């Protein structure tokens, strides 16, 4: 599963619903640390609409339990994230990712 650890708080009341589009900056690392993405990097916030598959099952979990403003670190287990296939080249199999996620807004 995923575990949500609070860097920064949000609203402590909004929180996204099915349907809704999250606005977010991310920064994604494999166990040791190490950098594999990042809209910070890139200066662009990422856009996802909750409940359509469109991202991991541990983002689509993890960051419907954030409220608008919050900063957390997500650590997502590989049945979360890439399996056990993994994405060769990028991420190795059985790979545990912990993501640096920003919610900035909902639309
Ligand atoms: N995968």
């Amino acid at each position: 599963g995923v575990q949500v650890e609070t860097i920064s708080p949000g609203d402590g009341r909004t929180f996204p619903k099915r349907g809704q589009t999250c606005v977010v900056h991310y920064t994604g690392m494999l166990e040791d640390g190490k950098k594999f993405d990042s809209s910070r990097d890139r200066n662009k916030p990422f856009k996802f609409m909750l409940g359509k598959q469109e991202v991991i099952r541990g983002w689509e979990e993890g960051v419907a339990q954030m409220s608008v403003g919050q900063r957390a670190k997500l650590t997502i287990s590989p049945d979360y994230a890439y399996g056990a296939t993994g994405h060769p080249g990028i991420i190795p199999p059985h790979a545990t990712l912990v993501f640096d996620v920003e919610l900035l807004k909902l639309e």
